[PDB]
């Protein structure tokens, strides 16, 4: 378990304390989260866990939707979209309009009775320790405050020191939006309440927020709400939190207990073993990629600075802290056993977030898990199997209460309470692709660990999504196929006066995808022959892939793109078969490729932090690593990047941080097809570095070496072995390697060979 | 009434909310103080009572003081200095050894629950309003938050506006390092509690904290300890705090009741009556000066940048700017009716802060007073004198009990409970001359306003002191003068192992001082023995020059071999200044050995101790190095970003004392006579100054162009004889009541007009 880079090179530290939320720092163990703010004699630390929704279990089923169906899909095939989408909203969407929001718990409060005289601070995260450190001089003392979250101890740690006895002196409180009830005594503080409602769905969850201190030296006692320690030597404070959160239709936890559970187990500890296992669990994860895109003297500059001068062109090193900040973010946010990365991830300090801080899935929670398999961290997954186990019985109900249908489906939103009924608006998400789509991250699973168990796991997810659309699709009067009605391109008005409409390029990708796979599937487990066969037939009546006038390729059934109303839409849906599908690609399909490429020019460069994420993978895709470089400084960009390195929406939506991740490792290694692509998308900004510990597809890893533009060398280790090809600038290399084999690769005389 | 610059001139801003308490800037009405950070989406509002401060009543004489008493006196006389000190301190200092510390009243939290997309962000306090605004702009909605103390409320006001309707959501808590329990409900909030104790001494106050809302639209609403407003057009919050605090012996009151019946009459009225009644209270004081010493691009600059840049020489409003600062602390700390300023205004958030944040009075409370007759605020002098007879009684019994002597004493600290002994240390306190030094505060009220009936109602203060020293003074038996025994200067090492001594410069001039105003103030009121004051003085320690041209800081010439000879204080100068005992013109051999003393000395000290130099050169007439003083004083060594002095760490003395140090480069009010211009330096060459006071009744107005004086406007309240003097030519005149007098130049003569 190797450090994966100098200490220096993965830190962010800053001159002063943070104003700004969107300067404050953060920590997490998958489900407990913390912002530190770096306060000097008042700190904030904003906390979080990831099941406090408001809110609780209820049903946003319109009764009217079945009725009102048919006369929605009549007026789409009428061509007229604008009563559609009108008698959608009145009939077809859910009741309420909205979902539930993801909340913040609360705030401890750190009150320090005196700080004179402050020379030399620093305030930091270092990403190789997920420790938020804050150190300065007062006096002839240094003084030091750590907060980490543990997943071992499932506490947060807060540690206050100085290298003088007697100098930690402060008080101790909470503050928070929640109501609810503080206790206080000298052992410690208790904050039990419940959550509120929201959209008229009253507030059923209960939850506690528990801190214990652990005080050497000095006096610990209790004012009115407030810990306080006078002249301690040192303290470390543990908080455990929790909800009575079980599942989507249960709330019938014991947080209460369960955050003392934790508490006494935990302070059984002492903080150097308390340290050692944080460490140890966080650094597996961590350290299993490393990457180096070259150093530069910027390294040293505050973090906030790096961010404003990056387009200098003289700090490459920011790029490798962007990917590894993502990296971080994931394993911080998302957990075996917790929630999935939500649209902040886990950090959230609003009761009213923007579009409610929860899964919005029509490009955003897709983007989150894109870089998951390629960067090592497949076991982030586990809470998107586990919420897609879920949507599959919610959305078992949707298909039948909205449709008349078998199978599942599921429109472009869910939250903690698990609903799939279309919201908001039907400009916006009458879009029954959010399960398929969603599924997609299952099928790279299997597709890069090769687990013959999972795929018997996951396989009656993809049967019951493909089983609704067998019983949903329809035959198009003016085209001919078998398209989706009602649908949309998510989330462009077409040139008639709506978004709704019937067969959208991207359903058809989508489905093309789906039932590929069901078929895959199929063959690879010995089930359902028929069923597969009749998928086959389905599967080539879809819309196909069409290039317009203008040599485009076609987001909706017809030429419609060179007249829509919004000619640089930030979603790009129609792309998908080029990224982050590989069903469009350079080399199987040059022309739909370059007709896609016309596209992305058409749309051109800016967008939403997640929109320049999209546009980085996709022309990394197209293995122009010059223009996927020009998107990077697009995204990382006082425009686009906070100082504490989120991404901007804006605000702060963290799926551009996983995209941006997600892009940089697409531009130095690509896995698709039946290949592994060498540095395709390699900008002149990154002459050399190297890449250790990338993941392709079939159970293998990749470590890469480049100098002077050029590949060095590149290692590829097999797991249970098999055939692979290497391909690099247009050469390729058939291998054939054992089970724990490595075969190192190179150049010799401009040639690609072993 | 009219404005005294233009608006953008005398503010202080910044493009940050602030990271430390040095960084947020105060308001007060004189009593009741807020320390303003500036915060986003959490702000704090630091608050402060000028009568709160631990312990309660108590007397802390030595029981053993009086029988050691002459032993000390006659080791002195035998040079055994040190050994003095060390019984001193065993049986003559006070039990207990220290005074009691003035403490924070507690924070107000604003925590808002949106700061989206901020732009645009500036925080300022401005001295012609006493407002502290912060603005932001959040979308395309702008946020705008601002705080006042008003004196005739009594309240702070704190103001939560937005332009778009249903903007104010957050809520409102109360933390405190003092005791005492909070209890909240939709109405309003109160903080009530008991201070606690210190050095043995029993806290035995009662405190009271009060928050009112007034919420124009949205929800109101308590949660836990806590209010909270939900999606208002407008929050005004009114805060009043008082304590059981009633004299140095009654701690009787009933801040309960008076915080209540404070808000109550306050809710009364609208905002904007609210803000009309503050700004016209404070604004009466405010606008009495205006000065002005040029301008440049740099007044656009923040305040932070502007200290750090002030050594390019480009930049001289910051002097008029930080001027005005101190006339602004003085108002906002010191009103009739209100506590003095102690060594920290009244701004302070520490339960134990440097020396108690109390009244040192061997130089810092008189430097705070220094700047108050010149600068048109002799109002806020009435604590000071409040606070002198309080000191007259307690004083009484520590010269009783102390010296078995009449009259009343004080040394050189004292408290909320007017304690007048000597504590800490033998080498710093031992000293009995704070009353004498803090009485010529008095008289200069006398002087500036010659109020009849003031100096009858002072005079028993000055017969009191004089008294206790007619009964201590004794005969030298080495130089054969009255001397002081034990004293020392303050407070600095003798050649000889310790501090204390026999007759030193400054008690000498001190008494000297006193002793003819005692004498006036004979004759001025057909009383009383003024004859026998008169010998005595005579035979007071003289001013000598020593061996170095140097006037001498003791009896003996000893400035020479002593351990620090650049020390901090410059007591025995004080003849020069703030006395003009000795000056240029009546005693130039004196001036020039005050000026050799004054180098040898050097330049550099703490905050208080450079604006004391500044004084001082300032009065020797030379602008130049008074200006070296000034940049000395003016720099990121010893000012804070919010322009607080720093000694370090924060005092208000240096801020009190630069503002008199400037007043007196441009006009100095002394002799019989007003000189013009006496200390300007070449770094402001053209500029104004009008609505000082000088002494005999009357207020000067300046202007000067090239260096030169250009104008000079005399006009005097009452009528009487004055004499003006510019560049050593001088103009006798003579003004009826109520009349205006211009001078001017003319073939570089001083004429009038
Ligand atoms: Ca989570
Ligand atoms: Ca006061």
């Amino acid at each position: 378990l190797p450090p994966v880079a100098a200490a220096e090179a993965l830190q962010l530290w800053y001159r002063e304390p943070a104003n700004e939320w969107v300067e404050a720092l953060p920590v997490g163990n998958g489900r407990l989260g913390a912002m530190v703010w770096g306060g000097i004699a008042h700190e904030r630390l904003q906390l979080n866990e990831d099941t406090l929704y408001a809110g609780g279990p209820y049903d946003s089923t319109s009764p009217d939707a079945l009725a009102a169906l048919p006369q929605v899909r009549a007026l789409i095939f009428a061509g007229r979209y604008a009563e559609a989408e009108k008698l959608a909203d009145a009939k077809l969407l859910s009741r309420p309009l909205k979902q539930m929001p993801y909340q913040p718990l609360g705030d401890l409060l750190l009150d320090f009775d005196r700080a004179d005289g402050i020379s030399d601070y620093r305030r930091q995260l270092d990403l190789d320790t997920a420790v938020a450190t804050t150190t300065f001089r007062s006096g002839g003392a240094v003084h030091r405050r750590e907060v980490f979250v543990c997943a071992q101890a499932q506490c947060i740690v807060v540690r206050l020191s100085c290298d003088r006895p007697g100098g930690i002196s402060l008080r101790v409180g909470i503050d928070s939006p929640q109501t609810g009830e503080v206790t206080a005594e000298p052992g410690g503080l208790l904050f039990s309440g419940r959550n509120g409602s929201f959209a008229g769905i009253e507030g059923r969850l209960r939850f506690a927020l528990r801190v214990l201190p652990q005080v050497s030296g000095g006096k610990l006692s209790q004012v009115r709400d407030r810990l306080r320690i006078d002249a301690a030597d040192e303290v470390v404070l543990l908080l455990s939190a929790a909800t009575s959160y079980q599942r989507f239709d249960a709330v019938d936890g014991d947080p209460l207990a369960l955050t003392a559970a934790r508490l006494r187990k935990a302070a059984k500890l002492d903080f150097p073993a308390l340290l050692r296992a944080h460490l140890a669990d966080h650094q597996r994860l961590f350290r299993r990629v490393a990457i180096d895109l070259g150093s530069s003297e910027a390294v040293q500059l505050p973090t906030d600075e790096r961010v404003q001068r990056f387009a200098e062109g003289n700090d490459p090193a920011l790029a490798a802290l962007y990917h590894q900040y993502g990296r971080y973010l994931l394993i911080c946010s998302s957990r075996p056993g917790t929630q999935p990365a939500n649209l902040q991830g886990i950090w959230n300090d609003l009761m009213q977030p923007p579009w409610e801080s929860k899964y919005t899935i029509n490009i955003n929670t897709e983007m989150n898990y894109w870089p998951s398999e390629a960067n090592a961290l497949h076991e982030c997954v586990e809470p998107l199997e586990a919420m897609l186990f879920d949507l599959a019985q919610t959305g078992t109900h949707t298909a039948r209460a909205i449709y008349d249908a078998p199978g599942w489906v599921v429109h472009n939103n869910t939250d903690l309470w698990r609903q799939a009924g279309p919201i908001d608006g039907a400009q916006w998400s009458l879009w029954p692709m959010g399960g398929v789509w969603l599924l997609q991250q299952l099928w790279d699973r299997w597709d890069y660990g090769r687990d013959r168990a999972y795929l018997s796991k996951v396989y009656p997810l993809f049967k019951g999504a493909a089983e609704f659309f067998v019983a949903t699709l329809m035959r198009d009067p003016q085209t001919g196929a078998m398209v989706t009605n009602p649908s949309m391109s998510p989330e462009n008005q077409h040139p008639f006066g709506a978004a709704v409409c019937a067969g959208p390029s991207m359903d058809a990708q989508l489905l093309r995808d789906l039932f590929a796979q069901c078929i895959a599937m199929s063959k690879l487990l010995g089930i359902d022959a028929q069923l597969a066969q009749q998928l086959a037939a389905l599967r080539e009546q879809l819309p196909p892939n069409r290039i317009g006038k203008a040599g485009q390729l076609q987001e909706w059934q017809q030429d419609w793109d060179m007249q829509a109303p919004e000619i640089n839409h930030r979603h790009v849906s129609h792309l998908y078969a080029l990224h982050p599908s590989s069903q469009i690609n350079l080399r199987d399909t040059p022309e739909l490729a370059a007709a896609a490429r016309r596209s992305l020019e058409i749309r051109g460069d800016n967008a939403t932090g997640w929109g320049i994420g999209w546009r980085l993978n996709l022309w990394a895709r197209l293995a122009d690593g010059e223009h996927a470089y020009r998107i990077l400084q697009l995204l990382i960009s006082p425009e686009r990047t906070y100082p504490n390195l989120f991404d901007a929406h804006p605000p702060f939506q963290i799926d551009g941080n996983f995209g941006g991740t997600a892009g940089i490792t697409e531009m130095l290694l690509q896995s698709w097809g039946g290949s592994v692509f060498l540095l395709p998308a390699l900008p002149k900004a990154w002459p050399r570095g190297s890449v250790r510990g990338l993941r392709v597809r079939g159970g293998a890893s990749v470590d890469l070496e480049w100098e002077g533009g050029r590949l060095q060398q590149a290692r590829l280790h097999s797991d249970r072995g098999g055939r692979y090809q290497l391909s690099y600038a247009g050469q390729t290399l058939d291998l054939e390697l054992g089970a724990g084999r490595t075969q190192q690769v190179g150049l010799n005389n401009n040639r690609l060979v072993t």
